[PDB]
């Protein structure tokens, strides 16, 4: 079997991206952050506390004919960006795309933190993340992706996201019309959960490539890209008036500058960025002060491969017995 479903940014700066994905019987539609970076699929429910929910579509288990409570279990998370959720689990009937898993865990939250709350075009998370760092106890649970590996034509999913536009994810294929050139694989690691991996190097603009490797996740659900503070450094030196701000919290730079590309190694290939995936707009309505895309992941501890990087491949999530990541141009 195979899925395909359109990803569409939330906004105009492309802060995240969600996908329809149908839960239950009759189908309940919600749209939901695909997350590379996390294994929990939940969310915004009837059992979410009111004054928490604030334009998302919620679920509502005992209006499907196959929902199940998943007795005893409980689930709580925490992200990056010190945002959170938590709730019991019912399993269902799970279709993104035409693909269809039963019995997916369907984790419900009860409680959400503000950012949650504050983002009503978001109804919930789908982690694709390796399951090992999903967070329902005392029985831990498997991710969407996991559920359905053995029914797909092949155990993959790819990661095609838009710049300001729609894109794809598509699970059990690799749509050859999709990108240019050749898809370059390279190892992953699953020690952490991630789809960790090292990229060769770096280069910004017009400049010569710097080999060095640079260990990081790739991870849809998180905006910007955060690497090593002497690249970034390297980085935003070719912008004239960037600065790192702490009261802000990273670097700006004037919005009348006109950003340089970055490129990214994988293996012997090349990803370039363009400058303007780097520009996250005024820092409040109306500055001339602009948002970098770029920044330090110093003290997140793990550099993030997040959208600003993987909007400009397409990215092949394989997860076969030795899981690998592919980068492809397009």
């Amino acid at each position: 079997s195979t899925g395909s479903a359109t990803t569409t940014p939330i906004d105009s700066l492309d802060d995240a991206y969600i996908t329809p994905v149908q839960i239950g019987t009759p189908a309940q539609t919600l749209n939901l952050d695909f997350d590379t970076g996390s294994s929990d699929l939940w969310v915004f429910s009837s059992e979410t506390t009111a004054s928490e929910v604030d334009g998302q579509t919620i679920y509502t288990p005992s209006k499907s004919t196959t929902a199940k409570l998943l007795s005893g279990a409980t689930w709580s998370i925490s992200y990056g960006d010190g945002s959170s959720s938590s709730g019991d689990v019912y399993t269902d009937t799970v279709s993104v795309g035409g693909l269809t898993v039963t019995g997916q865990a369907v984790e419900s939250a009860k409680k959400v933190s503000s950012s949650f709350t504050e983002d009503s075009t978001i109804d919930g998370l789908l982690g694709l993340a390796f399951s090992t760092l999903n967070t329902v106890s005392p029985t831990q649970q498997k991710t969407f992706f996991d559920n359905a590996k053995a029914s797909l034509d092949s155990p993959v999913f790819t990661a095609d996201l838009g710049y300001h536009a729609p894109g794809t994810y598509n699970f059990g294929f690799i749509d050859t019309t999709a990108y240019t050139g050749s898809i370059t694989y390279t190892a992953v690691s699953t020690k952490q959960g991630f789809w960790e991996w090292t990229s060769t190097g770096y280069a910004v603009g017009s400049g010569t490539f710097k080999s060095t490797s640079i260990d990081g996740i790739a991870d849809t659900g998180t905006t910007l890209l955060y690497l090593p503070a002497t690249v970034v450094s390297a980085y935003w030196a070719q912008v004239s008036g960037a600065k790192s701000s702490s009261s802000v919290g990273g670097y700006v730079f004037p919005c009348s500058a006109t950003l340089p590309s970055f490129t990214f190694g994988v293996g012997s290939a090349r990803i370039v960025i363009p400058g303007d995936y780097i520009d996250f707009g005024p820092i409040s309505t109306g500055s001339s002060s602009c948002f970098g895309g770029i920044q330090s992941s110093a003290g997140i501890g793990i550099n993030i491969f997040g959208d600003v990087a993987l909007k400009a491949a397409f990215v092949v999530f394989n997860g076969a017995t030795t899981p690998t990541l592919g980068f492809a141009s397009k």
